[PDB]
């Protein structure tokens, strides 16, 4: 009974699941906190009390509270975002993907969905980890952690609503599948946790953080970076939302304490209803209720922190896509659209830059206007549009992840870089939003797997690599094959700074990743902005 | 006896000259002012009173006390440039030349030599005014003007030392020109003044100076804008030079009656070479003692007077040349050499930024680094030398004449843009200078027609062609022929916005001249500079 697994905390149940033509076992369900309900809403995650009897772990979990996309209602390329499980506060699972016969010892692969921090689901389609678990036979497993205010809400002092609950439960599902995931399997001293946007910026944390160093052995990175624009606040900032949270929803302001009492009295969706309204500013790319350098799971600053290397020294595999802004501006852009190839205007342009670079001063503004505009021809519909793709891109994916790609490989042990520029031969969405950021996802899953997908033979051949890479990786610290003749995916290094790209076509490698632009956001305005202010 | 002429002032001897196997009149040497001597050092200059007998005109003229290059002794390439004649405070004299036999009523041009405003002759080689006389059948004058502290030293409020005295040297030569060169054949309704560096700086000055518009037709300027860095200062910094300049020289300061006698007894080479001791910055392209906006040669700022229109309104002919900081930095940024290829390092590199950028402050000077770095390859030897070359060129004529350009075609009759760019075959100095400022002349001036100067028969057309343009627009006020079938040099408007070429290639036409550099040194640059200071 392969399916009967007995783990620290009781029995669970399992479930046979077909896979290509064949099956594996799963896991979906495996509770590792107390329900984060009534006072518990804000409160750091306390570890599963241990059950009786056998627990039924066949079907998947519920999803937490979160905001709910419905800009392109019954449109695919929205709705595989969307919670698609009942959402609920008890929301505190993790999945797990055995490959059968039930290995030991093997290679285990934690992701850490994506979502801004606000949103995000461990049982999208689109995170099936059996694919992955069956083809690398690998232990596959998938967290859960709170979001938005509930994962989130920042009132430092306090030790009822003290900030990156959310984090934490990320760190005590590592910790369970440190304890547990031995029984499955897996071999809890080769855990790599992956993660994309929000999830990455996440496994970038765990990485800093001193109290999760030690619940990993390698990581990697998808299109997020702990240093992004959006990935956290100060602790005032943080308290400043915290309250206006609160005046958003008539509540007592006096005290944290009368505050925590209003907030957690409130339904669900009344804290979601007024969730936007806290951000400082007009703007796109920027989440309300986000990790807080508060001195603890964040020692000191993150910049500090990378500059002292006060960090967990391991390999690391991460990069990035193409066109990571174009989603963004699809939904608060003037003038972008899913139905046109949303040639942008002047006015439209210059209203883009604001939202996109929302801190700026009036002369950062000019800044990034002029380092992104062809004066050649800046009338060009075309050009505008890319052009703020790119801005919201390398401002808010890119750069950031570069900054942190040069300051970790100095004290690191190992870094391999990728540009995903593939653009899916069915992808939902028009053909100026180029590759979509988070579109990487359904290759590394390997979906491009599933014939009844309608991929090309070529994409299959792909995704096949991308897991290969992925899951070599996690098992060796290195993704290429030990000896093979195919072409090798260089090491990062400071000098050289090469990296390939990962699309159908051959193998090829290049340097210094948008060198130029990142200057211009690593450097230059950061420096502009603060002497002028 | 058509070399005897009977001026208002007195009659004049000429001399008969050969011309490509011919000859024309020639009048060297006519004194339009009072010898700026003794207490007339620094004052505005006098008329020349009226003479007896008959003055002789057959020699060239001396040439105003200067600071005379010897950096490159015994070397035709910077030589050139030097005085050619004795010499001497006594320098106020003209030289005209008139083609044989005497036509009346045709078109003139007035010369004005460049030198950054501390040096300059009108006797060089270089501005022989025969061949474009004789060619283009036209009575070219050549005038000249006081340079150095001799021609603006300014202590504004006095009327010693009013300042911008050097200009009304030109000014009086034009008046001069006005009621004289009737006697020689000459049209004084028909005036174009023309000149290349400062002496372009100074047609533009005189278009904006509400008491030199009446004096000529049209104007062209040659790699020289007005609105230069270096063309002018404030009242207040043109005082501290003045001041400065004295205790140099150990003079009492306590006012400008005890410092202006001071400097009235000092030798001129004594004031000379204490002269560069006055700049407030370590720096090359800029001139110690400029035209100084008083509030009466010029109304108001060069920038007020431009938007409000306030100046001549007539056609202009003007252009740049491909590589105007080439020769500056030879002379002044580290690195640079005459005997190699100058491959300049990342350390030299952000030096000459400096000298180049003088007025910047540490954020401008990223800036400007920043737009002309290429971080894909910022150790190339030759592209850091190639960005300082643009970076010299475009801050200080290139864009500031574009911004000439732009603001003048708002009120003006006609703007006719050219980007000379033909290396000469027979050029003395290295490869890598290019198209060095100021070698447009020997072609406007058409030496490329002596067989003896070595030059290729191609370059001879294009000699011939650019004396035509010249000779044409100042005759018509466009340079292109009435009905020609040949390529027709376009307006430049304010949409199109198009230029052209000069070299021995067919002609091209293009638009918008560095417009995305420009963009960096006269929108963004000064307005970083203004916020963060
Ligand atoms: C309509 C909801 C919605 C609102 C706002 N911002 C959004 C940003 C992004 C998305 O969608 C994605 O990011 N995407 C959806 C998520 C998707 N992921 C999914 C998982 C992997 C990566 C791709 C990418 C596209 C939806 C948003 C917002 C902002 C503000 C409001 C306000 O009422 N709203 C409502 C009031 O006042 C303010 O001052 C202001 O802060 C600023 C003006
Ligand atoms: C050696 C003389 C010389 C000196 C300085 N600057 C020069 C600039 C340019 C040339 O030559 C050309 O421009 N060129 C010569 C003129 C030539 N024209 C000729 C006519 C048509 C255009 C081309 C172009 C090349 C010669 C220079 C200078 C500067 C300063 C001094 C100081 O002692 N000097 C001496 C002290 O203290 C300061 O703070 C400082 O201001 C700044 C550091
Ligand atoms: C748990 O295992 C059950 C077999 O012992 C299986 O029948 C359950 O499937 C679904 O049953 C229905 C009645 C409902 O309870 C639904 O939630 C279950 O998914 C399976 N699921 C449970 C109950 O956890
Ligand atoms: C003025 O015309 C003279 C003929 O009447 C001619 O001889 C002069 O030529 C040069 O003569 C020598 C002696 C010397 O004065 C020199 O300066 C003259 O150039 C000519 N030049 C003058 C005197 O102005
Ligand atoms: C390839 O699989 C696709 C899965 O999304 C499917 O939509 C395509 O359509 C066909 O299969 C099902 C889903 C149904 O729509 C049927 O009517 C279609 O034949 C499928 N490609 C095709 C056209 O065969
Ligand atoms: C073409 O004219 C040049 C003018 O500068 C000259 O230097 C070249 O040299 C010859 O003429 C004179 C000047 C002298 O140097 C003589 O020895 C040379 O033959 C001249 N080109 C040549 C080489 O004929
Ligand atoms: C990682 O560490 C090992 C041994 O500690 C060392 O041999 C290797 O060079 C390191 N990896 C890199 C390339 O940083
Ligand atoms: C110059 O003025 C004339 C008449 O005043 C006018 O016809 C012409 O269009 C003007 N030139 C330009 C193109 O500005």
């Amino acid at each position: 009974s392969e399916l009967l697994v007995n783990t620290k905390s009781g029995k669970v149940m399992g479930t046979r699941v077909p896979v290509l033509s064949s099956h594996i076992s799963a896991f979906l369900g495996i509770p590792f906190a107390e329900p984060p309900v009534g006072n518990m809403r804000f409160r750091r995650p306390e570890p599963k009390k241990p059950w009786s009897g056998v627990w039924n772990a066949s079907t998947y979990p519920n999803n937490c509270q979160q905001y709910v996309d419905e800009q392109f209602p019954g449109f695919s390329g929205s709705e595989m975002w969307n919670p698609n499980r009942e959402m609920s506060e008890d929301c505190l699972y993790l999945n797990i993907w055995v490959p059968s016969p039930r290995p030991k010892s093997t290679t285990v692969m934690v992701w850490i969905y994506g979502g801004g921090f606000y949103s995000g689901s461990s049982t999208l389609d689109v995170y099936n980890g059996k694919y992955l678990a069956y083809t690398e036979e690998v232990v596959l497993v998938s967290l859960s952690y709170r979001v938005g205010a509930f994962g989130f809400l920042a009132l430092h002092g306090s030790q009822e609503a003290p900030g990156n609950v959310g984090l934490l439960d990320q760190r005590m599902a590592l910790q369970w599948v440190h304890d547990n995931i031995q029984f499955f399997g897996g071999d809890p001293k080769t855990v790599t946790i992956f993660g994309e946007s929000a999830g990455g910026a996440s496994v970038g944390m765990h990485i800093l953080s001193p109290g999760s160093r030690d619940l990993f052995r390698r990581a990697i990175l998808q299109s997020g970076s702990p240093n992004c624009p959006w990935a956290s606040v100060s602790v005032a900032e943080g308290r400043r939302r915290a309250v206006e949270l609160g005046r958003n929803l008539n509540c007592n302001l006096n005290s944290d304490e009368e505050l925590i009492h209003c907030l957690r009295e409130k339904k669900p969706q009344e804290l979601i209803d007024v969730e936007w309204n806290v951000l400082p500013f007009d703007s796109i790319f920027r989440f309300s209720f986000v990790p807080v350098i508060d001195g603890e799971f964040f020692p000191t600053s993150l910049e500090s922190m990378l500059n002292s290397g006060n960090f967990k020294k391991t390999q690391i595999l991460l990069g990035v896509n193409k066109d990571e802004g174009s989603f963004f501006l699809l939904y608060g852009a003037p003038g972008f659209s899913k139905d046109s190839e949303s040639k942008i205007s002047r006015e439209d342009f210059m209203s883009g830059v604001k939202l996109s670079v929302p801190h700026a001063n009036d002369l950062g503004l000019d800044a990034v206007t002029l380092q992104y505009t062809d004066w050649m021809d800046d009338n060009n519909g075309i050009k505008n549009r890319d052009g703020l793709d790119d801005i919201v891109g390398d401002h808010n994916v890119i750069c950031p992840l570069m900054h942190f790609v040069n300051k970790y490989t100095k004290f690191g042990n190992g870094t391999y870089l990728y540009f995903f520029n593939h653009r899916a031969s069915n992808l939902v969405w028009p053909e100026w939003m180029g590759v979509i950021h988070g579109y990487e996802i359904e290759f590394v899953f390997g979906l491009p797997l599933v014939k009844e997908l309608n991929y090309t033979a070529e994409e299959e051949a792909l995704s096949r690599r991308i897991m290969h890479y992925w899951a070599t990786f996690a098992k060796t610290g290195n993704p290429n094959e030990p000896h093979s003749q195919e072409s090798k995916w260089p090491l990062f290094t400071t000098k050289e700074q090469k990296f390939i790209d990962l699309n159908t076509e051959p193998m090829k490698v290049h340097q210094r990743l948008r060198v130029q632009m990142c200057v211009f956001w690593n450097q230059f305005l950061p420096k502009l902005l603060n002497a002028t202010a």
